[PDB]
């Protein structure tokens, strides 16, 4: 399993809330 | 399994809520 | 399992909340 | 400039010669 | 400039010669 | 300039010659 996530030139503002993570990756990801 | 996710030149604002993650990838992803 | 996450040129402001982590990665990630 | 080159499951033998490089990438590449 | 080169599961034998490098990357690469 | 080169599970034998380097990377690489 190979994962390649690149982000370039982003503009994030006024993110009031529960910002988890812009980018995430794993072998098994589940949200209960 | 090969995953290639690239993001360039994004503009995000006024994201009040539960922003999880702009980009995510895994072997098995499930949402209960 | 290989993970490569690169971020270049980001602008984050006004992030009042529970900012967890811009980028995260593991073998098994779950949110209860 | 973003470059993502992944190679998986290769079989190379009997390569007598001037093997330069299986995969290469740069901003400006020229061969004189 | 972002470069991501991953190689997994390779089999190289009988490479008599001038093996330079399986994978290479730079800002400016030229061969005279 | 960001370079990420990962190699996993390789098998190299009978490499009589001038093996330079499996993986290499720099700002400016030239071969005269």
């Amino acid at each position: 399993l190979i994962v390649t996530q690149t982000m370039k030139g982003l503009d994030i503002q006024k993110v009031a809330g529960t910002w988890y993570s812009l980018a995430m990756a794993a072998s098994d990801i589940s949200l209960l």
